[PDB]
């Protein structure tokens, strides 16, 4: 498999380079660590490594150096499905792992690997899923189902039998192949059992990964396959500092396998502060629609935005700190709606918003960035094609972000990064010492 | 419950204090952040707040200011079971939450809440546990059963009903009582199914929390109860920077409830680098006894230690970097053995090790610490009484450590600390800019 | 446990005696092995060892030298339940193992050990039984339940860890205590699921083993407790050579643990020539009662007996492989019935058969034994007290016969007897050499 | 089906021949019965009839007069798979029942019958299997599933309804066909659940019986299919007197159906001294290999054999109750290894064992047969092809041995042999009487 033969060459180089970076430049200072950082969620503190994606506050997130547009269209385009436009997550994943663009064949090998292993979800994983009351939240069911599959972990097995640190990444790749293949199956199982009368649709062995997720949920239109593919591409990764990506690295750092690290990560993604934005945006949009008995005019939408902001509320999906431009992930999805559903009422509102809202956020002047993010666009897309089960949206997210998390975990284990072990401090000590302490600088 | 009425008075005070500390001293620098932290798992980086316990290099861990001697023996001794000597975790928990020492009444209220609530483990939790093949690792079973119980989360439900941040700690507390009550039942269920022929022993409503775990695992000797109480006490908390306590805090920072954070924390505990040390020690002691056909002499042990150190190995249970004195958690456990099982042979090796290994580690001069930690003593105690299922040792650990994780989670949600969102950096950026960075100093 | 302390003395002794026998007398001839033996199910062949019991053609079974009357009536009467008359099987089991008569206190130890270990049937055993469809034959359910419990086998675990032959008996004893405690629980569960609407009754912790089976099956009655005690006493053991006992020895001889060897045995007891006769007697008694609208005359019964034989059938409950006199196991149940239900009409038919059928069978002139065996009497007792689930009768048998199976397997492992592996022969060889062989 | 048409003529002939023999040659003496026989496991005592096969002390097994070479290569080579070399068990079975060598067409009739009925394993058997904890030994799982399926016995249903003794062999044949079809499915379910992540592969209707078992286990190489064919053939049958065959006859004799008689026989095969030796052989080789970190010297193996003897353990894979020479089932398997895997490490240890272990057992002086048996060789063959789960090896044996068990049960109910019921004797009797008894010569 190209993906592995390649990683067999690159990872020992990278390991040597990281060893060199630690020895030679370990003592280079990047910043001051303050009291503020400890009480402030480490916000700003350069504490983590991640090589799969990087946010440039001018341009947006980039995957191994490449912009999102570049990878969606033009000579840098990632391989599609036969007769498709949208880039397959399978090829995206190859990129995150190798830093290199995959060929057509490279991607067909990953799709085949995911397809073959998609048949190897253990029966007991379903037994476990069926044991959970049906009204359990989908993110609980999802994480639990992932965790139960831990019995099949090749990393745990091999760790216990005795394996060199040099082989960690190989076992992590093998487990990641297995778990990634499992996720559409588990997710679909949950979807079907909760929402669609407990009727189960098997994988089609001719579909790519994302499309199979759609097929197994019960959607077979070409457009939905294309949506799923795009969705999975865009949401795959976003640095390592978000709660879910961080949890993954943290639990991985103790040599806990991907089933443990990833399911932990999902427990994190399930949190209301990490995993709900998509849904809140959508719910808002639909409230607008109900309020104005249809699409509002440019004027009505300005009047509403002003009243929202003046009673101290936020406009969902707009105005998050890190960027200073429009999220490429938003732009990609706008592009998709304009092509395949331009006359959708709820999307018209989203389109009106893209025109109005940043003009209102600029003249209100409370947001240093007035532009939308990826979560501003996704909801209407799902809803249009009849995926209307808000709670489940976070599962879809989780399915995508496993691309990032597995790639990251394979790499840091390839690099042989040590256990994540910050130092906590007590308020007792803060109060003892704070006066004696230098201000940030000197 | 006094604990609640008390937290009602204290947590607003602590919330206002922490606001003030952030405003007035946020800009105070504690240390240099380096490349080395980012590629070194943040070793040393004062990035977290934990007010439940603190490690002093020259004394050991302290719980809310108080040493282990103070609480176990000393002038501030925590309430025991009737007839008992060892401190009840129920009172330690009270202390971790309030920073104040419990009365006998306070401990009984907590004991009584854990007992009542021990009857409220949903049937579906057992269904889930049973659906897992019996040869599944017990820490996977443990974390999965806890996670399944997420459906009963009061936090989760109240968050969606819409609730002020001001009330977070109350929901966290409620869930924390339910979960803690459930942990012994889940852990016992796993033990009985895997190791004891799938026969199930119900909670005794007259036993404290620790004892009930022993009871439900099928051990009713007073000494065993006393061991369980001590164990649960010693292992309850060790700062917030360790993987499990950190995982707990991290996932909690997203407003995920205690079942999600604690199950996640347990996935980290399951990690070979975090959860196995007392087993490794015990097997080490067990190998010595096999090798010398009994307790080695001073001289056999010294040779074997020097041989060990001269092939680049470490001696398990000894020579950890943070302490510079013997871990008081080790001392308390040695005190227990000397008193209750002094002729146990594996104990005799452990005790001999206490004399011999520090001397060999001083002479060898490589260790900045020649002394043992908790993990060097805990195995032979468990094994003495017939808890011999190595893999399950991490579950006992987990049960104890829930006392600390719950306390820390209740607290930081009282404080209303924000989400944990550090910044990641690229090797690409480091390789570019490293040469142009100042050196720390 | 006195039982163990005693076996700890006795088995080393017996093992040395058996060694001595094999060395000094191994080549001592007992009988001729013939072609009839090989094609005739080994009838008469002294091929096996059993020290628990011996079946005398002209006297009946003896348990370690002691007759049923000796142990039920006196002058060597075993301990009873408090206020009971019937011997407790706990006491019989003690005697089968040691060859010594138990004290009262020795029997309470065993009762208390069964009661304690009764609480230790694994949940997964029930899981297994519930997965069997409810119309499954109950002997199928029984053997499966026992076999599933093989996962808790101490012999199996210890064998793998490494143990010398001398230690086998101790592992066999531990498993036998666990399994024997389990059988009443498993039997009751099957009974209650099949026949009593799937409601389940726990062990009562102040009942002996036999009476706990009755209790858990739903019958709380002194006479019933007494019947079960007697029943379990009587079917306990009957030499080494019957199909169930022999199956147990055979599978045991390859170092398979008691769950394997006993479940195998129950597969054999489930067989129509070994375990169904109780039932066939009852049905035949009920047929008589229906035809003649009550208890028949001696004339009506004789006709019906002749009509049974002319239609090519056996008269059930009569005859035996080796017995040639009235089975003492029959007589003991006759005494029970005379005492507790002498006006019961089915019983009346059974009693009338005792006077009439032996004459019929003597004249018929085929049967080598014209007298009743145990199976002639058991059904009408069970039926009288409200146990009417015919197929389940063989389970009760199974629970009892466990007593002798456990004792024998423990002993033979104590002795360290080797694997049972006789030589087979072909019909081709026989045909070629038969003329040249000597006669016996 | 030719098989049945042929049995319908042959069995009445055999029935009558038997009846005549019982009548005419009942009192023919074959040998003396001794105290030795009663206390020595009947060793040598001609106490059973078997017509499928006969084990010669000095040559090993013959199936209906034919040797293994004769049927595998020799002038009377059984039909293979298309493009195959190894003989198919389907044809050996036809030989066992009829005494006649099958055609191509007769073997395809049986293969097709197995294939068709492979689909008819009830759902409840799989429910029973899953109800068992996954760490249950395979041989217990195998026996239990077989036993659960007793519900579908035609013989037990027809017996309960009233059926003549003459229709017995017919009901036994119908049941055997169904059960034999079931055993690969049942065996493969156990293999998959325990060892391959609880995913399940359906039968392939284009495969013969042995190959389909591999297929359903997860192994599809031709050489693997060939190994299974040879394996199922070699372990089919071995006289009446082996513990499994005899347990089957014993239970059969009370009119218990094949599901009861064969599950019973499997509880006997599971014994360390019987079929479980194929597992024990590999466990023993493993301990060897670990002790000397690789292929040991002659001296190291010598020392190792003796240490197992001196610790009161058996050396698995050597010895036999009738064999007094190297087992031709062994020689056959060696042949297979030399051809297919001559350089395998484990195979080298087995080859070494063939020189050394007989030498040890001669000097030790107790074994009547110092040479290897079938179970010495079988494990290494499977291990080579990636079937390394040695606890499963006795299940494969069982699937094969069902062939012999079914052939014998059908025949003996055709002959109408009676219940097996030898006489037991007491030790008390032996003491009193022994001095008076004649010495046998
Ligand atoms: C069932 C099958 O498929 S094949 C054979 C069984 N499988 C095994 O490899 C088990 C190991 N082998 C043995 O135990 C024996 O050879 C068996 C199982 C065949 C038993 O057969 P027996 O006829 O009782 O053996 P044999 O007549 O040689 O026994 C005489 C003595 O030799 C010993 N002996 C025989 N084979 C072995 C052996 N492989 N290792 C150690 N001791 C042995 C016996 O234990 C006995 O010792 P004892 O006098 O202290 O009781
Ligand atoms: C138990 C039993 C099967 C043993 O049979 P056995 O060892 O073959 O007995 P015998 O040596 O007395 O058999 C000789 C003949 O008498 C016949 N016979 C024996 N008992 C008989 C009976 N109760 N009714 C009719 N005929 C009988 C046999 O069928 C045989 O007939 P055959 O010569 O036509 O073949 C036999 O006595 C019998 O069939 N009994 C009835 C069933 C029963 O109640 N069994 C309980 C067993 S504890
Ligand atoms: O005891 C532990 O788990 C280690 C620990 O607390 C820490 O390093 O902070
Ligand atoms: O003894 C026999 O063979 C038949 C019998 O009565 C029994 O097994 O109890
Ligand atoms: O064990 C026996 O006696 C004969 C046999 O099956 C065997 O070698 O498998």
């Amino acid at each position: 498999m190209k993906l592995k033969e390649r990683l067999a060459e690159l990872i020992p180089q990278w390991r040597a380079e990281v060893a060199e970076i630690r020895k030679k430049y370990g003592n280079r200072k990047t910043m001051d660590c303050t009291i503020g950082h400890a009480y402030g969620g480490m916000r700003g503190l350069k504490a983590l490594v991640c090589d799969t994606s990087e946010v440039f506050p001018d341009e947006g997130v980039k995957f191994r150096g490449y912009t999102i547009p570049e990878l969606r269209e033009g000579p840098h385009k990632l391989p599609t499905a036969e007769g498709g436009f949208e880039p397959l997550p399978e090829g995206l994943w190859y990129l995150l792992l190798t830093g290199e663009l995959p060929t057509e064949e490279d991607v067909k090998e990953i799709s085949a690997e995911f397809t073959k292993r998609m048949q190897n979800v253990p029966q007991y994983v379903f037994d476990v899923l069926r044991a959970m009351p049906v009204d359990t939240h989908p993110m609980t069911m999802f994480a639990a189902g992932i965790l139960a599959m831990q019995r099949e972990s090749v990393f745990a097995k091999r760790y216990e039998e005795g394996m060199r640190r040099e082989e960690h990444w190989e076992a992590m790749l093998e487990d990641s192949l297995n778990m990634l293949a499992a996720l559409p199956v588990i997710a679909a199982y949950i979807y079907r059992r909760k929402y669609k009368g407990d009727t189960h649709i098997a994988p089609d062995p001719n579909l790519d990964w994302s499309a199979n997720l759609a097929h197994m949920m019960g959607f077979d239109d070409f457009e939905v396959y294309e949506l799923f593919r795009l969705y999975m591409f865009l949401h795959s990764d976003h640095e390592g500092g978000n709660v879910s990506a961080h949890t993954n690295l943290l639990v991985n750092s103790a040599y806990s396998d991907i089933y443990r690290s990833f399911s932990a990560a999902m427990n994190g993604l399930a949190g209301p502060l990490h995993g709900l934005a998509n849904q809140e945006v959508l719910r808002w949009i639909q409230m607008l629609y109900k309020k104005f008995g249809g699409v509002p005019t440019k004027e009505q939408l300005e009047r509403f935005a002003w009243d929202t902001l003046n009673s101290g509320q936020v406009i969902p999906g707009y105005g998050h700190a890190v960027l200073r431009v429009t999220d490429p992930r938003y732009v990609a999805q706008r592009d998709f709606a304009l092509k395949h559903l331009p006359d959708d009422e709820l999307f018209k509102i989203v389109s009106l918003c893209y025109e109005v809202i940043p003009e209102v956020l600029k003249k209100h002047g409370k947001a240093k960035n007035p532009w939308p993010n990826v979560d501003a666009h996704s909801g209407v897309l799902l809803w249009h094609y009849g995926i209307r089960e808000y709670d489940f949206y976070t599962v879809l997210f989780g399915v995508s972000r496993a691309l990032g998390c597995t790639a990251q975990a394979i790499l840091v284990r390839g690099y042989m990064l040590p256990i994540e072990r910050p130092k906590s401090i007590t308020t007792r000590w803060v109060k003892e010492v704070a006066e004696s302490l230098p201000v940030a600088g000197s």
